[PDB]
């Protein structure tokens, strides 16, 4: 589980989204894993606008931050799981790195900012669903 928390909107794994979610919707997209609410408190999260390929993520199966190396934001065949079936999910950066399902939420940051939320895994790879095109979030 996790969130980001930025301005006043809070983004989460489309996955993982609650009710209240889903009744303060701002915005979601399947392919991407995302989905952003409105919050009555403002955040203290800043988004990375950057091109970073290192950085750090919080692995809750470990209760540890890690150091990683993560591609560029791309097209990837993901397996199915009990969330979607197989199938291509967009946006998303891969890294080697311990990862299990409730590892999803988990923030990638850079020295610029947060710069997604883990959103796949297994096998010793993580993935991340990248935010840093979202450029909406910084303002409203
Ligand atoms: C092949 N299954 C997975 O990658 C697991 C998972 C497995 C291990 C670790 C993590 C973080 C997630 N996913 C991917 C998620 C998604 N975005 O489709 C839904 C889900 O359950
Ligand atoms: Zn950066």
């Amino acid at each position: 589980s996790g969130a980001i928390y930025v301005g006043n909107y809070r983004v989460v794994n489309r996955h993982l989204a609650t009710h209240n979610d889903w009744a303060n919707l701002v915005w979601e997209d399947s392919s991407r894993d995302l989905l952003v609410s409105s919050t009555t408190a403002q955040g203290c999260d800043t988004i990375a606008r950057c091109d970073c390929q290192t950085g750090v993520y919080y692995c809750s199966s470990r209760r540890k931050h890690y150091p990683v190396s993560f591609s560029k934001p791309s097209l990837i065949f993901v397996e199915a799981s009990e969330y979607y079936p197989a199938r291509y999910q967009s946006h998303l950066m891969l890294a080697v790195g311990h990862s299990e399902p409730g590892d999803c939420g988990g923030i990638l940051r850079c020295q610029h900012g947060v710069v997604g939320i883990v959103s796949t895994g297994g096998n010793g790879l993580v993935g991340f669903a990248d935010v840093r095109d979202l450029l909406w979030l910084d303002e409203e």
